[PDB]
């Protein structure tokens, strides 16, 4: 959607350098290049929604580095500051690990009006469609979904990649029968409460502290995805519950949650005699609206177009994995296909120096008979500036336009390129890149799927960026 | 002075293209590069003073193309418009003919604070110190001088350059004896009046029309360098002359001069009986203040610093000519000195191709023994990027840093540069530039002074630009 359009903005604008840039200036850059026609206000509110960093925000891991204060959990991110004064900084450490730079050249790009457009879907290292809560990037309709923890999806992806996990074939066994033996639990970050499961729904409950010595009721934790100001007004609506409430004063603050509630003890003995004495939970969390109903609404973009609904989050992770798994194979094969062309081009230039002024002379090179005469000389007619600089080209298209290439990679070199020292660096470039070919040849041949070993390293790289961001003051340095 | 600082602004800013630019934007460019620290207001009023185009203006030929209206002859150029709204355009046709581009590399540049500064004086094709009236580029003190016509200085410069003029040695004879037989007269552009000479001063007089049939006095032409509004208030000061003036109403307008004066005929018979009956001129131009005293004030910048005063304008033209004449010799000698170095460099590369893979091989070129081994090979050790790209270097400095040059003009060429077709274009480049050397060698050898023939062509080029500007609507196209 529009989120992916903003994603290409950070990497393209900050390709030269990752410095501090204004939000509106970056927004103007994004619409200038990727043709954002929905207005800068819609772009600016989407940038903040993409870069929101607060408990309860939809985006747990922002694409960009949070600068200044974008709000607080009280209003649920609706108290954003002035876009003009605030600045935006791309998180270069996370974005390259989460989205590999080399994989971007292979991503399926659509073309609109004869120009490239952003991909329909991205296939990152970890699925961004589950790690983030639902939100309202547009107006009117709001998508509602709940994120899973960063320990169950990690165990699931490592089970489908690493062979060392004992439950490797067990996960594969569950794929065919759709039994889903492995667990999968909601996010628990910045929620010191409880989560309880009956039937087919979840409910989040807060924490309250009761002290007999001082007869003061203390509320510790809020529900999972509630703004603070919402609970203030919701408790005032019920006239029946207002009679029991003599007074509620909020003492909670930012980075320090402590609420003092003065409730008469004589009201404690009569609340339970008229609230039917629910046995599922205590009356303290029943009289106080400290619960929310989690109606799982699942939406995933269809590859062919449209929207799909899944009964559980397992069907999303079990569907996101194969598309990422498939493109690991294509990434290595294309890189394999370009290294072998580089060996052909480099060796020809190295061997050209042997048939240069060292031993032989063929300087005449009339453009008419240079075609088939040089054919028996072994010099390949491959086009230059493509092998050294690969582009958004598929494996099938790469071979067609490389074999039927053109000259000027030969006999257009600098006169020093055929000197004795230059050949030594040129010939030694082959073996270093020949050894890299061997490792890739050694890869892409495992029984489960190609590129399994590199997947684990990429998974760890994502974890390194997330840990460093949280360990530091969200500075990544 | 500050005028020459603005001069370099137009050529440098409009080197890429000659388009329409705002006056203040150009002023910011000038101060940014040539370090104008007198303020933009002083710069802006100097730009308009440099680009003023109206009868009576100090600058007859503006450096830039006049855009819009900068005022009128009524206020004498003090009614300039808003600098921000008006635009400035460099007159590329005139400026290159008046100031040769190639001569700029040889002009004496001073260095301040380790950086280049504008030349102390310029030596253009025609002397700008006489063709323009005096003005007040600064505040407080105003320089007063009167320009000569564009037919007497042209006859004088052609007499000192062209041998076909019968009064060639006559001018040279007048130089030693300071007799100045040749004439020299003031400017007569846009002045349909009279100029009269007694003693050692000039006086400009207007034209009046008297009709007996209608008994209406008509004034046709104003004095040479008078604003229209000055004459309105000056005639009101004299109380004695106010009695005779029953009423004066100005009917003159822009591009149409016609003034109706109603004077009673009975006052005509009594003005002459009390004004002493001056015989030098009629009483009509005596009662009406239609004359001005031309006190010749001559100021010329000293080459060593200071100001000089000359008794006549002849001493200025007879002093400006030798400095321009001297630098014609230096311009050709430097261009002669760079063509002969270009022949050495190009022939070596052409002959290098002969000792390239065609016949001989010397590709080893160890950096230690390439010094004296290649010395017997005839390859000159001249530094590249200097002959092909000359800079602000004198003839004496050019030879010192060219003979003691460096390599990389050899054996760093493209491999196609030693191909058979490339040598043909390279060897034929020698003879075309050898023929140009012959003409320069044929020049700089005349008895009067070097570069006499090119001077006449440059003089005509200046005349072509001036004629085209006046023939068209001051558009030069």
């Amino acid at each position: 959607r529009a989120r992916r359009k903003i994603l290409a903005g950070g990497v393209k604008c900050f390709a030269s350098n990752n410095r501090e840039r204004k939000v509106f200036q970056f927004g103007g850059y994004v619409a200038d290049h990727m043709f954002y026609h929905h207005g800068d206000m819609s772009l600016n509110t989407s940038i903040i929604k993409a870069a929101q960093y607060y408990p309860g925000s939809s985006h747990l891991y922002p694409v960009f580095i949070g600068i200044g204060s974008f709000g607080s959990r009280h209003l649920g991110g609706k108290d954003a500051g002035s876009p003009r004064y605030i600045s935006v900084q791309l998180a270069s450490e996370f974005i390259k690990t989460m989205f590999p730079a080399e994989d971007s050249w292979l991503l399926p790009y659509v073309f609109e009006d004869g120009q490239r457009a952003e991909p329909e879907y991205y296939v990152p290292v970890l699925p961004l469609a589950i790690m983030e809560y639902g939100a309202n990037p547009s107006e009117g309709w709001k998508y509602t979904t709940w994120a899973r923890q960063l320990e169950d999806i990690l165990a699931l992806v490592r089970a489908y990649v690493d062979k060392d996990n004992p439950k490797h074939e067990l996960l594969h066994y569950a794929i065919k029968h759709k039994i889903t033996i492995l667990p999968l639990r909601p996010s628990n970050y910045n929620f010191k409460g409880h989560l309880k499961r009956f039937g087919q729904y979840y409910y989040s409950y807060g924490t309250y502290d009761i002290s007999e010595q001082r007869n003061i009721i203390t509320i510790t934790e809020l529900p999972l995805r509630v703004p603070t100001v919402a609970y203030i007004e919701s408790i005032k609506k019920s006239s029946n519950r207002m009679t029991f409430i003599e007074e509620i004063i909020d003492y909670s603050s930012s980075e320090t949650i402590e609420i003092l509630v003065k409730l008469k003890p004589n009201s404690l003995n009569r609340i339970v005699e008229e609230f039917k004495e629910t046995e599922e939970q205590d009356s303290i969390e029943n009289f106080l609206r400290l619960r929310n109903c989690l109606h799982s609404h699942l939406n995933f973009v269809k590859p062919k177009g449209g929207i799909i609904e899944f009964n559980s989050y397992y069907e999303i992770l079990y569907a996101w994995l194969p598309y990422r798994r498939e493109l690991y194979q294509k990434r290595l094969m294309r890189e394999h296909a370009v290294l072998k062309l580089r060996i052909i081009m480099e060796t020809a230039i190295v061997r050209y120096i042997n048939e240069s002024a060292e031993l032989n002379l063929s300087h005449y090179e009339d453009e008419k008979e240079a075609s088939r005469i040089l054919s028996e000389h072994g010099f390949p007619p491959l086009n230059h500036t493509l092998i050294i600089s690969p582009e958004f080209a598929s494996i099938e298209e790469l071979n067609q336009k490389a074999l039927q290439g053109c000259y000027t990679y030969i006999l257009s070199l600098q006169a020093r390129e055929l000197l004795i020292a230059a050949k030594t660096r040129r010939v030694e470039k082959i073996k270093k890149m020949q050894a890299r070919l061997d490792k890739v040849e050694q890869l892409l041949q495992e029984s489960p799927f190609p590129g399994a070993s590199v997947w684990l390293e990429e998974i760890d790289a994502v974890e390194k960026a997330i840990i460093k961001g949280r360990n530091t003051q969200w500075k990544f340095h």
